[PDB]
């Protein structure tokens, strides 16, 4: 609170560390469903069902242009990709399995890098 500050975690390297984690997800072989925005004019249901679409290229653009205030807002957009994937796909499908795999892959890198 006012004039009572908790000790400050060092955040100076967060931009480059997030950028690196994103690079690794972009090159994972199961990233293909998540590389580009879903086409809302061509894909049934998506625009109406998925209220906040997110994809790796949109995250890369936001990261490169100063649109993430901090670590946590970046992790929220990455998790959003995989939450959208669960909402729109059966677990028992190739895309549904790709989402589960990419999420596991992300959270491990997250813990290792920061926790
Ligand atoms: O064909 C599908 O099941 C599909 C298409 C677009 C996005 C998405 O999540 N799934």
């Amino acid at each position: 609170s006012m004039s009572v500050k908790k000790p400050k975690r060092d955040d100076s390297k967060d931009l480059a560390l997030c950028s690196m984690i994103l690079t690794e997800m972009e090159t994972h072989e199961d990233a293909w469903p998540f590389l580009l925005p879903v086409n809302l004019k061509l894909v049934p249901g998506y625009k109406k069902v998925i209220k906040k679409p997110m994809d790796f290229s949109t995250i890369r653009e936001k990261l490169s242009s100063g649109q993430y205030p901090n670590l946590e807002t970046f992790a929220l957009d990455v998790r959003l990709v995989f939450d959208n994937c669960e909402t729109f796909n059966e677990d028992d499908s190739d895309i549904g399995r790709a989402g589960h795999n990419m999420r596991k892959y992300f959270e491990k890198k997250w813990t290792d890098t920061f926790k």
